[PDB]
């Protein structure tokens, strides 16, 4: 109950943002 699982996710969500920027910046092997 409350936001115990949401609070811990908020911090993990920010750490995942930079990880996506590294993968989104590259990608497109041929296209």
């Amino acid at each position: 109950s409350g936001s115990w699982l949401r609070d811990i996710w908020d911090w993990i969500c920010e750490v995942l943002s930079d990880f996506k920027t590294w993968l989104k910046a590259k990608l497109m092997p041929q296209l």
